[PDB]
C-alpha cells in the first residue's frame, strides 16, 4: 500500500498497551509455544519497537494500472458467478437482518468518533415493531455516509496469541474498525451481495459465512474432480491488495447493484473507494492509506472476491491453464484451489513476484511448497479434511492440535469454563481418544489450580456433529 497524510478528525482514542490475555488454570498442561501479542513498546520479551514492526509492511507501494491479464480475470470470475440483478437492504434490514443475514452485533465496538463516548447499544431505541431503530444522529450519519462515505477506520494492535518466534520479533497484527454508521451503509449498498454469498458458503469462491461443522463435507467434495488441491497463504495479504483490483471490482459491482432513489447513482464505485483510499486513526496517527483494505464480514467478502481475481489473472497467464477446469476455495488470505491439468503453487508465486505486490507462501509454515498435494493434506483455516471412520461420505473439520492445546492455557477474565467449553467443539473432531488425552491433561493440570473442568462428553459432540451434517 501507500500511506499519506490524513487531516484529523478530533479528539484521537486510545491504543491498548496492556494485555487481556492472562494465563488460566490450565497454563501448565503443554509446553508453551505461543504467548500474547507484543502490545507494549517497552517489552522485555522483545528488543524491536512494536509501533514499527507493525506497520513495517504497509508503505511499500500501490498498483494502479492493471496488469495484462487483471481484467481477463475479473471478466472471467464475474462470467462464472453469473450474478442476477441485486438490490440494497432498507436500513432497517441492514440493522436487524433478513432471513438470509443475521444483524448486526450490539456488542461490538461503534466506531469512530462513537466509541469515544458512548457503545453500540446506546445509538438504538426499540421500537414497537420489536426491531432496532437509530437514534435521530446515528440516522443523519448513515444518510450522510451514502452521499459521502468519508470515516475513519480505528486501527488497534491485535491482542491475540501468538508463536514465541512472533513475540520475539515483535511481529503483532494490527485489527481495524469501521464506525457504525459506515457499516449500516454498507451493509445497505451490498446487503443483497452479501445475502447472496454468505448464504452459500462455498459458491462464487468464498468460504465466507460457513460453519466448518457442517461446510466442510460440501467443500470436500467440490475439490474431488481433481487429483491435486492446493493450499497457500499470502503475507500482508491485507497490505498488498492493489487499489486497481478494488476499483475493477466496484465497476463490475455497480453493474449489478440496482440502487433506490434515495441514494447517489455512484455510491457503489463511492464505497468502494472509501475502502481502498481509506482513512484510519491509529492513536494520535491520522493516515490514509492508498491500496489494502483494513482487515469485518464485508471486507471478507470483497476479500474473497479480490483474492478469487488475483488467483485467476495469475493462471490465466499458464499456457496450459484450462478456463473451464478450476475451482478456488477462499477466506481472506486463506486459499485452497484446484485445476485441471495442475498448476503448481510455484508459478503463482513466481507470477505474483513480477506483476504484483502479493508474497505468498504455504499454509502450515512449511517455508516450501511440497511437489505434491491432495485434499488428504491441504488444510484450510487450520483444519484438515479427514473422512468419518463410520460414514466416510461426511467430513470432519480437524484443527491443529496447537490451537486449542495453548488456548487452553490462556483467559481473557471470564468464566474459564466458557473457554474449556468452547475448545470442545474443535478438539473433540481428532477422534474419541485423541480428545480424551487433552481432556485428561487439561484436567490434572486445572486440579493443581484449584478448578474442576467439565467436558462435554465426545457422544454428545459427535450425535450433534452427525445430526447437523445430516449423517
Amino acid at each position: 500500500s501507500e500511506i499519506l497524510a490524513c487531516e484529523p478528525g478530533g479528539p484521537p482514542p486510545h491504543v491498548p498497551r496492556r494485555s487481556k490475555l492472562v494465563k488460566s488454570p490450565a497454563y501448565g498442561a503443554f509446553p508453551v509455544t505461543k504467548e500474547p501479542a507484543v502490545l507494549s513498546r517497552h517489552d522485555r520479551r522483545t528488543e524491536a519497537d512494536v509501533d514499527q514492526v507493525a506497520f513495517s509492511a504497509a508503505g511499500g507501494g500501490d498498483i494502479d494500472e492493471p496488469w495484462p491479464s487483471l481484467i481477463p480475470a475479473v471478466k472471467l470470475y464475474f462470467s462464472r458467478c453469473n450474478f442476477p440483478p441485486l438490490h440494497t437492504l432498507t436500513m432497517l434490514e441492514a440493522i436487524n437482518g433478513t432471513p438470509l443475514l443475521d444483524g448486526i452485533d450490539m456488542n461490538q465496538s461503534a466506531g469512530y468518533p462513537w466509541c469515544l463516548t458512548l457503545n453500540r447499544r446506546s445509538l438504538f431505541d426499540v421500537g414497537e415493531d420489536g426491531l432496532y431503530h437509530p437514534c435521530p444522529e446515528l440516522y443523519q450519519e448513515i444518510e450522510a455516509c451514502l452521499h459521502n462515505p468519508d470515516y475513519f477506520y480505528t486501527t488497534f494492535l491485535k491482542d491475540e496469541l501468538r508463536g514465541v518466534d512472533k513475540v520475539a520479533a515483535a511481529k503483532t497484527r494490527l485489527i481495524e474498525a469501521a464506525p457504525i454508521h459506515a457499516i449500516i451503509a454498507g451493509r445497505m449498498l451490498f446487503g443483497g451481495l452479501f445475502e447472496a454469498m454468505h448464504s452459500q458458503p462455498g459458491m462464487y469462491g468464498s468460504a465466507v459465512g460457513c460453519d466448518p461443522d457442517y461446510h466442510w463435507t460440501p467443500f470436500y467434495h467440490s475439490f474431488l474432480d481433481y487429483s491435486e488441491v492446493w493450499a497457500l497463504d499470502y503475507s500482508n495479504f491485507d497490505s498488498t491488495i492493489p487499489s486497481v483490483v478494488f476499483k475493477l471490482i466496484g465497476e463490475e459491482l455497480a453493474k449489478i447493484i440496482q440502487l433506490p432513489p434515495s441514494i447517489p447513482p455512484d455510491a457503489v464505485q463511492k464505497y468502494v473507494q472509501s475502502i481502498y483510499l481509506s482513512k484510519h486513526v491509529f492513536g494520535d496517527q491520522w493516515y490514509i492509506m492508498k491500496g489494502g483494505n483494513p482487515s469485518c464480514v464485508g471486507t471478507s467478502i470483497l476479500n474473497s472476491m479480490v483474492n478469487n481475481i488475483s488467483l485467476l489473472s495469475a493462471m490465466l497467464t499458464h499456457p496450459d491453464f484450462d478456463t473451464s477446469a478450476w475451482r478456488i476455495l477462499c477466506y481472506g488470505d486463506d486459499v485452497l484451489y484446484a485445476t485441471v491439468p495442475s498448476i503448481h503453487p510455484s508459478f503463482i508465486a513466481d507470477f505474483y513476484h513480477s506483476q504484483t505486490n502479493y508474497k505468498v507462501t504455504p499454509a502450515d509454515k512449511a517455508s516450501t511448497f511440497p511437489e505434491t498435494s491432495s485434499i488428504h493434506d491441504v488444510t484450510f483455516l487450520k483444519r484438515h479434511f479427514v473422512p468419518d471412520e463410520r460414514f466416510p461420505t461426511y467430513i470432519h473439520p480437524v484443527i491443529s492440535p496447537e490451537t486449542y492445546q495453548q488456548s487452553v492455557m490462556w483467559t481473557r477474565g471470564g468464566p474459564f469454563q466458557d473457554v474449556i467449553t468452547s475448545l470442545c467443539y474443535l478438539a473433540h473432531h481428532a477422534g474419541p481418544n485423541n480428545y480424551q488425552k487433552w481432556c485428561d491433561t487439561v484436567q490434572a493440570q486445572c486440579l493443581k489450580s484449584g478448578f474442576e473442568p467439565i467436558f462435554i462428553p465426545y457422544e454428545v459432540l459427535q450425535y450433534r456433529w452427525l445430526a447437523t451434517v445430516m449423517t
